């Protein structure tokens, strides 16, 4: 059974010099992984050091270059890849125009945004245009982690242990996942999904802790200004992926909280190269219908394939 994978990364060497298997030129290594793991399509997004974290004209020009080079690559292998836009978030009106260009000119099927803006989370009024654009284009936004701000690193992650421990704790060990979950909650609480009810967002790492507390948020997080309960937005406007963390207890929690229709597959290639990607869905006690949904059908519907 073939899959569509949603959190698969690339970088461009020349863009990296300005800002190894992640390099877009490493085509054969990418295809070997996909073929061996029964992956039909990788949805490609910029990886480490994305130009989306830069400011002004430089951020604009480097995102345009990344998107153009990605589109040239997909045009060579159109049956195996779909593109997600890289946006200069620190320039929101320019980001919304680049989003439109990616969808309408480049044939991309959404955007992946790493971290947050230089001035905070994307619930701020100035970023509303990005979400409005995504709904208008009928495409999702994948909200991905990135390094936390220095004030969070110093308050929460530095402690009585080595610096390498503090850095990994702040990043992929825990911290940047806590951060992206909080960012996604800001988006819900700000009413983005009441303004743009057809908008869908995607989050990785089994929901960035959010599914652990859905029932508790409905009971304890006061949000009477929204049209729906807090949990409703995660069940109806979000999709969740594993990001190559192929662990059953988290899958079971996510299935009970959001349901099978909201789960998409993802490997986090090449930062994770999960050897069990092609067999994991067979170890969860799922029906063939459920396996088909997670592997390809939920994603094919979302991407309009
Ligand atoms: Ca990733």
């Amino acid at each position: 059974m073939k899959s569509i994978t949603f959190e698969e990364h690339y970088v461009i060497e020349d863009i990296q010099k300005e800002t190894n298997a992640d390099e877009l030129s490493h085509h054969d290594e990418r295809i070997q992984f996909m073929n061996n793991q029964d992956v039909q399509i990788q949805v490609l997004s910029y990886g480490n050091g994305s130009p989306s974290n830069l400011v002004g004209q430089k951020a604009i020009e480097l995102c345009q270059k990344a998107n153009d080079q990605l589109a040239n690559y997909i045009a060579q292998y159109p049956n195996r890849f779909v593109g997600f836009a890289t946006l200069p978030i620190n320039e929101p009106e320019a980001a919304a125009r680049e989003f439109e260009r990616c969808i309408n000119d480049l044939g991309f099927k959404g955007a992946l945004i790493m971290g947050r803006a230089q001035d905070g989370f994307l619930d701020q009024d100035k970023y509303d245009i990005i979400f409005k654009t995504a709904e208008n284009l009928d495409v999702p936004i994948y909200l991905h982690p990135a390094p936390v701000n220095s004030d969070i690193y110093q308050s929460y992650y530095k402690g009585n242990y080595p610096e390498v421990t503090a850095a990994t704790f702040a990043c992929f060990g825990y911290g940047w996942h806590i951060d992206v979950g909080i960012h996604a909650i800001h988006l819900v609480l700000s009413g983005i999904f009441d303004r743009y009810p057809k908008l869908n967002m995607i989050i990785g790492h089994w929901g960035e802790f959010i599914p652990f507390f859905l029932e508790r948020m409905d009971e304890a997080l006061f949000a009477e200004h929204l049209n729906h309960s807090v949990s409703y937005y995660f069940k109806n406007s979000f999709y969740i992926t594993p990001s190559g963390m192929l662990t059953k207890p988290q899958f079971d929690l996510v299935k009970k909280e959001v349901g099978i229709d909201r789960i998409l597959y993802a490997a986090d290639y090449p930062y994770i190269e999960p050897e069990k990607l092609g067999v994991f869905l067979d170890e969860l006690g799922l029906t063939d219908e459920e396996k088909e949904k997670i592997s390809y059908t939920n994603g094919a519907k979302l991407l309009g394939l």
